[PDB]
């Protein structure tokens, strides 16, 4: 199990524009296109992202190319963030995947907002951080995925994914 396989399980793969859990226009492997209600605002973004006229549809390769960019961007974002970096640095290899997962899903700014949980992870208080992470909109909106990530933070193993 690695970060790629983990996110691919959590996000799925779709070759045609679809709407995410929040109702936003998405494509491929969790690649957010626009928060705009316009399908046209989405087809536009998509062609801009791919560099071709897609007409809302992409190939597997194109979807994986986006996925690669987004994971890389997620990682560099954590490393550049004053709030996130220390946390990441303090963690083992499995738990690091769990933080990258949240960041990919909710953006750097969102996760950086989990002040208390971040502090508990840094202190290696696994159980307490798992409890606090659960008191969030995130967990209430996408409970199965949140539980998986949370379990990963609690245990340090890939159990939740196998
Ligand atoms: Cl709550
Ligand atoms: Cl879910």
């Amino acid at each position: 199990m690695n970060i790629f396989e983990m996110l691919r399980i959590d996000e799925g793969l779709r070759l045609k524009i679809y709407k995410d859990t929040e109702g936003y226009y998405t494509i491929g492997i969790g690649h957010l296109l626009t928060k705009s209600p316009s399908l046209n605002a989405a087809k536009s973004e998509l062609d801009k992202a791919i560099g071709r006229n897609c007409n809302g549809v992409i190939t597997k390769d194109e979807a994986e190319k986006l996925f690669n960019q987004d994971v890389d961007a997620a990682v560099r974002g954590i490393l550049r963030n004053a709030k996130l970096k220390p946390v990441y640095d303090s963690l083992d290899a499995v738990r690091r995947c769990a933080l990258i997962n949240m960041v990919f899903q909710m953006g750097e700014t969102g996760v950086a907002g989990f002040t208390n949980s971040l502090r508990m992870l840094q202190q290696k208080r696994w159980d307490e951080a798992a409890s606090n992470l659960a008191k969030s909109r995130w967990y209430n909106q996408t409970p199965n995925r949140a539980k998986r990530v949370i379990t990963t933070f609690r245990t340090g193993t890939w159990d939740a994914y196998k």
